[PDB]
C-alpha cells in the first residue's frame, strides 16, 4: 500500500508517527546544504600541477605561436587538437574560449538580439515575440539569460532519451520559436542523455525560423561515474549531413575537469557560425587566454590524459551518488511518495516527491537546517506547475554529511506527503 | 629652407634624387612591421615566473576564498587592493575581470543597448539615432565598437591636456549624444593626457541625456617611457565630487605590464554602476578567472612590486622610442614636411605628414616592405579628414629593424611629399 491508497484513519495515524521522527531531526540541529552543484576540495586537488603550468619558459604553442603576446581570436590549436581527439570531430569544428561557456552562450544569444545570426532576416529585436524551447527539469543559469532577454520560454519534457520530439518538432513550426537549451549528456538535473536517434530528429526537423538555433550544452560530455565513457554524437556533423548545418551551437568546458571558474571553455560549430562567432568577438576583444589554454594542454598531454582525470573524479563523486541512492531507498522505496533518477555520470539526482509538496519539503527541510535548491529551479521562472521536482547535488559534501542530510530529506518527504494525503 | 618653398627645378631635383633612394628601398626586399603596439619578447621575459603561479598548493584569496572553485563576480579582494593602492582609489570603486578591459567596454554599452544602464528610461536600442564622441587622434579599436552599433560618431581634438572641452560641452546638449571615448594617460596615440581642469570639466559638466557614460580607458595608467609616474586623477571620484556620479566607467589592465592576453583587466566605478555591472555579468556567467588573479597578486606583491616592473618595461622601450625620434630628426626635420609627438609614457608616436599625403606614403612604405597602420585608422570610419595622420608603434622590433623601418618611412614621407608639391 502506498500512501496514497491509505484511508483516512491511517494516513493520519501515519502523519503522527512521521512527525516524531521530523521532531529527532529538528533535535539534531544540522547545518547542511546540498544545493552547491561543484567540485570537492579533494577533486580540486587533482589539477593542482596546473596551478604552476605551462611553466617558466614554456610559452609557444605547437604552430609557434608566443602565447605571451596579443593575438588569435579561435584559442591555441593544442587545446583545440585535444579536444577534437576527445570528442572524436574535426579540429576544425572547434573553437577554444576564457573559462566560460555560459559566457559564449550568452554572448551568441545577445548578437543574435542585436545584430541577427549570420542567417537572420532581422535582428531578434525587431521581433515582438521571441520564443525559446526549454527542456525540463533543465539548467536555472539557461533559463535566467531568456527569461533576462525577455524571450517567451516554452516547456517541454526532458525524457531519457531527450526532449520530447513530438512537442519539439511541433513547436519550432512556429516562426516566433527562435532556439532551444539543451544539457544532452547526463542532463542537468536528470541524467538523462540524448541518444542517436534523437540527434537526428532535432538534426533533421524543419523549423520555421530560418535562423533557429539548439544550444547544445554537453557540460557533462566525459563526466562518467563509471569505467564508461558516453557516446559523444558529433552533432555539428549530423546537422551538415541533413543539410541544416548552421543549427547547432555546441559548448563543453574544462570547469570540471580542472578547476571550476578558470578552466578553457569550447564552441563548437559550423563554418560559417564559426565566420560569424569571430567576426563579432574580433570587435568584443583581442581574442582569448592563450596562456591558461596551453596550461591546459601541457596538464592533459592527450585526450586519453583527460580521460585520465575523469576518472579520478568518478572516484572521488561514485560513493556520494551511492550513498544518496542508499538512503533514498532505504527510507522510501516501500511508500510509493517519490521517484529518482538513477545517473550514471553528470552532477545531480533529479527528485519527484508527491506533486503539490515540494515546496512544503524544501521548507521543512530548512527548518531542519538542511538546504535544498527551491522548489521550481529547474523549470523556467522558477515555476514547476506540479511543484514535485527537487535537485540533490551530491558532490560537494563528504558521504558522512550526505548520510544525515539525505536521511534527513527522506523524513521531510514523508512528512509532507503525509500532510497532503490527510488535508485530503 | 621647406620643401615646400622649393621652386619648380629645386623641387624637381629634389624628386628625382629621392625617388632613387625610393628605389633602393624596394630593392632590399624588407619584411618589417609597424603596426602594432605588442609588448617584445624581451618585455614578455620579465613575467616569466608569472607562468609557474599562483604555484601548488596556493589557492587562497586574503578573504579564505579557494580561487580554484566557483563564484564571485567582482574579482579577489587580493588583486583588487593592489590595483587600489596603485592607482590610490578605495578598493570599493575596483572590479577585477578577466584579460581583456576591451571586452568589458564592449559589454557596458551593449547592455546599454540592450537593457539600457542604471540611470536610462529606455534602452539605447529604442533611439532613432545614438552619437558618440570621439576625440582624435584615438584608439581605432574604441572606434570600432561604436562603428559596429551603428552609433553616430563625432570627432572633436584630442589637444595636449585632453579632448576639447568647448566642443564637448555644447555637443553633450544633444539628448541624442549617449556617451564618450577617452585614453585619459599617454594616449593612444597622441601620447596626450588629460588635465585635472579637463577632468573637472568632464565631472561637472551638464549632458541632455540622463544616462551619458564617458569610457575612461587608462590603459596606459602606469606606462612610463622616464621612470616618473604619471598622476592618476581619481576620476570616479571627481565624478562623485560634482554631483554626477554614474558618469565615468573607468578602466585599466595588465596587458602591457604582464602578459598581453592573459593578464587581469579592472573595472573602476560609482556603486550604482557596480552594481548594474554585476546584475547582468551574473546572468551572463558565474564570474571571472580568480586564479589568474592570483597569479597576478603573487607575482607583483604590492604597489611598488607593479612600478618595478614598469622600470623594466620602460628601459626596453625607451630607447625604441628614442631612435624612432633620432631617425624622424635626421631624415625629416630641415625639411617641414612632418610634425610628430615626443610622448613621455604609451606605446605609440602620432605622425603628421603634408596634408593630403598620409595614404600615399603609406602605399609607398608598403611598396616598400613597410607595413604601417592605414591612413585614417586613429579616426572614426577611418576617416582623416586631411589624410595628414600615421600612427607609429616602435614596442615590437629590435631597435635595429626599427632603425631600417624608419628610415624607409621618412623616405616615403619625402617621396610623398616631393610628388606633391612637384605635382602644384
Ligand atoms: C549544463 C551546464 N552548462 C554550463 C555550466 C557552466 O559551465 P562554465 O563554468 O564553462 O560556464 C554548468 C555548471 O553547472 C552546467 O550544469
Ligand atoms: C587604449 C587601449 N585600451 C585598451 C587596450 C587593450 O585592452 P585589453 O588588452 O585589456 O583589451 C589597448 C591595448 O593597447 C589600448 O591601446
Amino acid at each position: 500500500v502506498s500512501l496514497q491508497d491509505f484511508d483516512a484513519e491511517r494516513i493520519g495515524l501515519f502523519h503522527e508517527d512521521i512527525k516524531r521522527k521530523f521532531d529527532e531531526l529538528k533535535s539534531k540541529n544540522l547545518k547542511l546544504d546540498l544545493t552547491r552543484g561543484k567540485p570537492s576540495s579533494e577533486q580540486l586537488d587533482f589539477a593542482d600541477e596546473l596551478l604552476a603550468l605551462p611553466g617558466k619558459g614554456d610559452f609557444k604553442a605547437a604552430d609557434g605561436t608566443d602565447v605571451r603576446n596579443y593575438g588569435g581570436l579561435d584559442g591555441i590549436v593544442d587545446i583545440r587538437q585535444i579536444w577534437a581527439d576527445l570528442l572524436g570531430v574535426p579540429v576544425e569544428q572547434v573553437l577554444a574560449g576564457d573559462a566560460s561557456s555560459l559566457n559564449i552562450m550568452f554572448d551568441v544569444i545577445s548578437w543574435s538580439y542585436i545584430f541577427g545570426n549570420n542567417d537572420s532576416v532581422q535582428p531578434w529585436s525587431k521581433e515582438e515575440t521571441v520564443k525559446w524551447i526549454c527542456p525540463v527539469p533543465g539548467y536555472d543559469r539557461h533559463f535566467s539569460i531568456t527569461e533576462r532577454f525577455g524571450f517567451e520560454m516554452i516547456s517541454v519534457p526532458m525524457n531519457e532519451d531527450g526532449p520530447d520530439m513530438d512537442a519539439v518538432e511541433e513547436l519550432v513550426k512556429n516562426p516566433q520559436v527562435k532556439g532551444m537549451w539543451v544539457v544532452p549528456v547526463f542532463s542537468n538535473p536528470t541524467g538523462f542523455t540524448v541518444t542517436e536517434d534523437v540527434a537526428k530528429r532535432l538534426s533533421a526537423m524543419e523549423t520555421a525560423a530560418p535562423d533557429f538555433r539548439v544550444v547544445w550544452d554537453n557540460a557533462y560530455a566525459v563526466h562518467t561515474l563509471t569505467d564508461e565513457f558516453p557516446e559523444v554524437i558529433d552533432i555539428v556533423g549530423l546537422g551538415e549531413a541533413a543539410g541544416n548545418p548552421n543549427r547547432f551551437w555546441a559548448f563543453t568546458s574544462t570547469s570540471k575537469i580542472t578547476l571550476a571558474g578558470a578552466g578553457v571553455s569550447f564552441f563548437l560549430t559550423s563554418a560559417e557560425n564559426r565566420k560569424w562567432y569571430t567576426g563579432h568577438a574580433g570587435i568584443r576583444g583581442i581574442g582569448p587566454n592563450k596562456v591558461n589554454q596551453l596550461a591546459h594542454a601541457r596538464y592533459f598531454g592527450d585526450a586519453e590524459g583527460v580521460r585520465a582525470v575523469m576518472r579520478k573524479h568518478a572516484a572521488s563523486l561514485a560513493p556520494k551518488f551511492n550513498k544518496v541512492l542508499e538512503i533514498l531507498d532505504s527510507r522510501l522505496a516501500e511508500y510509493g511518495v517519490a521517484q529518482w533518477t538513477v545517473p550514471a555520470g553528470g552532477y545531480f539526482i533529479s527528485l519527484d516527491v508527491v506533486p503539490g509538496t515540494a515546496s512544503r519539503v524544501a521548507e521543512l527541510a530548512k527548518e531542519a537546517g538542511i538546504a535544498l535548491t527551491g522548489a521550481g529551479s529547474s523549470y523556467p521562472l522558477r515555476q514547476d506547475p506540479e511543484n514535485k521536482n527537487l535537485r540533490l547535488a551530491p558532490s560537494l559534501p563528504p558521504v558522512e554529511e550526505l548520510e544525515v542530510a539525505m536521511d534527513g530529506v527522506a523524513t521531510c518527504v514523508l512528512l509532507a506527503a503525509a500532510e497532503h494525503y490527510a488535508n485530503l
